[PDB]
């Protein structure tokens, strides 16, 4: 059975839960989930992977969106269909601050729309803004956890190569739009980039859902030092513990 | 006199040290917000730029009106913060486009819509006409405080008070086909209300390193169609502003 | 009032069908001073409107504001009360080496570095003077002698970024406009201001007409009287367009 | 030859700075008949040029062809010959229901619905006339007694579905162009035409000095009308 | 150990391989590499799954995409700096037009771009075009396989809902961009919807990698919304073979 | 005439189903010399158009000027006529090093640096050729054996700012311009020309079937202008493949 086309979900795998956790990579699904009461499998299908458990006694979904904002729109949509009302981003980022480093945790209040799925839902002239009582939550989770952490802009591309400024590529080339782009926004600001967040927040906003998001530092574009696939995953636990912790004080 | 800007009037000497500024857009208003300060004084008036100075907890403080518009607000806001200033509350009144916002009731901004120029002079259409969190919080936790009917999301930011607003009751009777049937799509998306200073301010601020926030009272709702509830209003955003300054200082 | 901002009713006009809009309501008063039978109308805002008189036609006189948003407001309900000719009336500075102070702009069209004119017409559509405004302000320029130029002017939503300045809090400028103010000089634009977008595209998109005069008093290339041309300009193109 | 296109030098122009350029190569001698000492330069693809004499001054005329993409070969070449003055001479429909045929338009600037004009400037440019040129012609019109009308056309690359043509092969309008004669009415726009978004643009952008005028022949809502040939020529004469 | 950030893979994992089949769905990898000599499971990262196969003698590789330009992007690239030239994606399809069937294998010879990772590799104005030798082989591949063919132009839209003009939806609407264009598509004579071409065949012909784009038709929309191995699988395999 | 702009009526076309549109009205002639029974059947602007026959079938030979809006006048109105598909044969500038004077470009679709596909389909949609069109003129090239290359083109509406010439009037090229040769060479484009954005969108965008071949007369990468036809051959020879 399945309500949805995608997720393989029934509105009784739900058991009444309204939030949604929303990691971008299946193999973090089941992880996020251990932190919490009862965690059950619920599906998986293409990226796709769910889990049910309890948080402090209520229903709650972690689901995987993959890599990008048209598989998130798929997730949130369906999602949604299902019940979900308020949607938790967990992420890994790159920071772009020369002052922001590896183990920080950002939550961010708006995104750069550098995706196409935002546009498939308000013109670009719609803010990709968060709603205002998950950033509240998760400020405040990152207060009862103990994190560095830092609140603001995340810029959100549709690639993780030419889009973040990357040369470090097959053609070591980058379309115009984007050649010095990264020194644009960090003049401006922006924390760090991500892949998922303009489409998530945008689509959200415009149509009357909840949604915030938070993500580990994991390396920084700015130092020559790079951490090991150790420090990382410490990070990765940190702002997990982080997403949970607020997760509780939005039910 | 001597100015170290050259629209305001103002030198780094009159502000006496103050970080903060609350920014209505009316001159009229300004001396009505100082006066719930202490030690409130006149500074300067030039063009829509009147400023006063004042103190909150033993800090200076200044209100600043802006006039009508991006490109106003942008002079003011840009000498300010040649001035010092790097926190910046809009306070407005406004209408309101959603039919359960009620006339009476608070909007904070957590972002705004686009539907200027002057924020594309400071940040590509991509970038967020967004608030600073600090500032956001500060002002639903004043608005909490004095038990105000709060709504907290995003604000339509137009260079027109006419056609960007969709209104047909004017010369010409025409909209644009950019804004013919614009109102209903933003009410589908959740849009609480048109101003006319927001995303310049949001994105000029967002993208500069400074702090902005904005508050306003609901005066009138023209998709649910008094002097005396104006200046209560009024009197309430005006409470809330302060005591959101209070807490940024 | 007949109009939600000016505080205005269409009897304040006296059958004025013509409009002087300084920017500053400070100047109001000094350009209807030129004329005959000077009166206040109202003042609400950045809006102070006199009302005078010109070879016995009444005409309005009324300010504007600083930008296109405010511009958009005063044009709008003028144009409610009844008027159908607009003359813009400032000071400028220019951008080009051989335009000196006291010399006098005529603008024949504004690029649309604004956002107001949007809300009116694309921007495919031009940001274009009335014809018989402008031939009003040129061969009144030519009446009192002035040095005259006549062309595009680039219109500005800042006084700061848009007109490409570094001088700022940031020091920095927009991708968009970095690199503008040589490529406008290259294009043989005049100078920059922050309302004319609005007014001309508005204007020329309903119906209405509209022209624009301005004495320069500065020169940003480079290492009073001049307003006084400027503003006697305005009033001499007025009387023709009556 | 100097110029690729045109095919001639600076010498054919014998000193020449101005030049009328119609849209039909076919309308060039006749143009230049109506002038003094008329002489055929050459022709090639849809650029067919004369010379002629006016008030004792060589004058070019130099046809375009249709759209922004040739003339802006033909005005570019001709700059480069000493070129410095165009006056575009079209024959034209209207979309206002008060302009009659035989009545004669002048352009004061255009709605930018070609792709050539951002080539020279982004759209925010305005495809604005010379003011000397557009004065000219509008002096010349009233001369000779012409019903004359001055202001903004619509420039589209287009013949068809630009101009909200819908008695076509396929009947099809694309979502830009749906609706937008009722529009561009209602913004008090005269008429439709092909190239001078172009021409004014790219004149207006680089120091060259533009003008239009173009004779009524039909109106989408409804050849003595020669007169906009003599107000383009006596324009001429004050323009040099 | 690997080469790249994602795939989790080495240039010597690939054999040589210098062409990649890549199916939007990880789940039918390893359907594919089976239809080939010597299939050998890779790795399995995120959506992104690769199998190693042989055919007539030469490696070839099948690694999934997931949906949507971002991730494909990822893919392709890292695919590319791992040695891979061609691409080859195969897909499932919408279809758009009344005479095309569920069944029918639709092959793609440019996309509209309604994407946005396009855009990060060249601007609008350049086509969304699949490379000739990989398209000829794949109208010739359907010829050799049997199958009710069309080729023609896809669009690739970043959503499966709104840019796909779907109301079976929580919010029943779409924005304006896109009320009424599945009907505008279907007069410009759009084939199909899908949602990885865009990318991939902007992100190929603007940095010398050769494309190609296959897809079945699961759904026929204007009758429906919600919709061995099948002919198109066949089709891709056997277009490989023209292009070693 | 039937139609506006072409002084032909569907009568002249004699059942002629398929066009070769070359930019250059002096070329009409010549082409239709390659063929049987050629007519002259009118020129009217930058128009010229006759009739001929390839085995047995009537073919039109129509020129469009330069530039996208002469372009869709002639196309509108061939089609009109009767004309479902429509060959352009073209001359070009070479933007890639190794591509020699002579040879023959056939392009697969178009960079729209024009203006009139806009009016046919907005940005998104690919100036994409027809597949068929492609195969007959790919097909052509290698049975006479001339040096081919096949890929994108990029389609301006000017020939002078847009394909980056600096040798102007002005010396100058808009923002949008400078450094986008550079662009499109790395991006693999073969050349540019001036007409095949206009036509392959307004074929695709209708339902007609348009293929695009030019003779390259410059090299770019060398020089703005030549100092002062295989791919003709091709055009006809692809044209008895379309039939």
């Amino acid at each position: 059975k399945s309500d949805v086309f995608h997720l393989g979900l029934t509105k009784n795998d739900l058991q009444g839960a309204q939030l949604a956790i929303v990691p971008g990579d299946p193999e973090r699904v089941e992880k996020i989930a251990a932190l919490m009461d009862k965690p059950v499998k619920l599906a998986s299908h293409r990226e796709f992977t769910s889990w049910r458990a309890e948080l402090d006694g209520k229903a709650v979904i972690v689901c995987s969106t993959g890599i990008g904002g048209p598989s998130t729109s798929i997730a949130v949509e369906e999602l949604a269909q299902l019940g979900i009302r308020t949607f938790l981003r967990i992420g890994t980022t790159g920071a772009i601050q020369p002052h922001i480093n590896v183990g920080d945790v950002l939550v961010t209040t708006a995104s750069v729309r550098l995706d196409g799925a935002s546009l498939h839902f308000a013109p670009m002239e719609f803010p990709a803004v968060a709603d205002f009582a998950c950033t509240t939550a998760l400020v405040e989770a990152a207060k009862s956890i103990g994190a560095t952490t830092h609140v603001g802009v995340t810029a959100s591309s549709d690639t993780f190569y030419p889009g973040q400024e990357r040369y470090d590529t097959y053609s070591g080339r980058v379309v115009r739009r984007f050649k010095g782009s990264m020194e644009e926004w960090q003049a401006m600001g922006v924390m760090n980039y991500e892949m998922e967040s303009a489409t998530l927040l945008t689509m959200c906003a415009s149509q009357g859902l909840r949604a915030g998001m938070v993500a580990g530092v994991i390396v920084n574009r700015t130092q020559q030092e790079i951490p090991n696939a150790e420090t990382m995953k410490q990070t990765e636990s940190h702002a997990v513990k982080i997403v949970v912790e607020a997760a509780r004080r939005l039910l």
